[PDB]
């Protein structure tokens, strides 16, 4: 059925005679859980010969399946990544199709082209070594966090952000920051509360970073980290993962990027394995990231401290999923999922 309007899709857009065929390559992840990101093989003929082309969609998914976010605008994915194509060399996947409507599938989607090259992997965390990247000369891992914080600093650097990217709105890190705090109330029906999150979000509150938040916001990509880029030769070949994309301070982006990596140092720790300690340091990424933007950073603490929340947001819901399918035990104090909880809580006894 997603084979089937794709297909469909095709035999608008190709010669009559084409005939297209479209098959599912790969719709789950590697622990054979149900993907939103599905990768398909067209095939057809063109001029008595055989053209096969591979196709990416991101559907929308639907309640039954535990959404981690309490609403999805693909449209906006769509067009910031097109925009960022057109406007940047960012290397980004050219986008095919957009069905805004939902009546196709049942819930909305958009199809961009496939795009080769490998990932450092959330299964097992590339932390957790025998990877491409884990296992890299330490010059070829920093030649990739490099060019990252360089795709980083060039998207951060569109001009009049605001006005560009406007379809995706006090400040533009006060309304993030109410729906940072609409996400945890959606991911509380689901498993429960956090007296943790509580006290995290009266912090950030009463703690509010006024500088960052007062200059001027930047397109953010969201979940941006080294997990959600395609690379060739240590170099990114497309950047992936658009739905946290947002407007707000440049220091949500790279603390974002900097925890990400704290967050599988931690479990490469508890799985009692060394991690990459030399990678995405606050010290290099900092230094790299000023020296190509020629622009100071805020100090990331408090934005160390709101990744920290958000990631706990994705845990909650991963555990919903979890136990809605079996597959796990609801553990009963749903602070037990945050990995990082130990690492928030000396974020959260430190004054800046
Ligand atoms: N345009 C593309 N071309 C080739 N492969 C892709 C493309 N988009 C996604 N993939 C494959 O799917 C994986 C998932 O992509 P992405 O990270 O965008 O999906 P996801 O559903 O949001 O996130 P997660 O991996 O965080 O669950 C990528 O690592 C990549 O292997
Ligand atoms: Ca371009
Ligand atoms: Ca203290
Ligand atoms: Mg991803
Ligand atoms: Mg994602």
């Amino acid at each position: 059925t997603l084979p089937a309007v794709i297909s469909r899709w095709l035999s608008s857009v190709l010669p009559g005679g084409a005939a297209p065929e479209v098959t599912v390559e790969s719709g789950v992840d590697s622990t054979g859980m149900s993907s939103e990101t599905i990768i398909l093989t067209a095939r057809w003929q063109q001029d008595g010969r055989s053209i096969q082309q591979k196709l990416v969609a991101r559907v929308a998914p639907a309640a039954e399946d535990v959404p981690v976010f309490p609403t999805y605008r693909l449209d906006h994915q769509f067009e910031v990544i097109r925009l960022v194509g057109e406007l940047t060399d960012v290397p980004v996947p050219r986008v095919r199709w957009i069905e805004t409507t939902g009546d196709v599938l049942g819930t909305p989607f958009f199809l961009m082209d496939y795009v080769e090259g490998v990932v450092p992997p959330d299964v097992m965390p590339y932390t957790f070594g025998d990877n491409w990247f884990a296992d890299a000369p330490a010059e070829r891992q920093r030649q990739l966090q490099d060019a990252t914080v360089a795709a980083l600093a060039t998207l951060h650097s569109i001009p009049n952000a605001q006005n560009t990217f406007s379809f995706l709105t006090d400040t533009t890190l006060h309304r993030h920051f109410n729906w940072v705090r609409s996400w945890y109330d959606f991911a509380v029906e689901g498993i429960g509360r956090s007296p943790l999150l509580e006290r995290t979000f009266e912090w950030l509150q009463s703690h509010w970073p006024d500088d960052a938040a007062a200059r001027e916001p930047v397109l953010l990509w969201g979940d941006a980290r080294v997990g959600n880029v395609l690379y060739r030769d240590f170099q990114p070949v497309a950047v992936l993962d658009w739905e946290m994309v947002a407007l707000g301070p440049r220091e949500l982006d790279v603390a974002w990027m900097i925890f990400a990596h704290r967050v599988f140092q931690e479990l490469a720790g508890l799985a009692t394995l060394p991690g990459l300690p030399e990678v995405m340091r606050e010290d290099d990424v900092r230094a790299t990231y000023q020296a190509l933007t020629g622009v100071e950073l805020g100090d990331l603490h408090w934005f160390y401290v709101y990744s920290g929340v958000m990631w706990a947001c994705v845990f909650m819901r991963t555990g919903a999923r979890r136990v809605h399918f079996g597959e796990i035990e609801k553990p009963d104090d749903v602070e037990s999922l945050f990995y990082h909880a130990g690492l928030m809580k000396h974020l959260l006894g430190e004054e800046h």
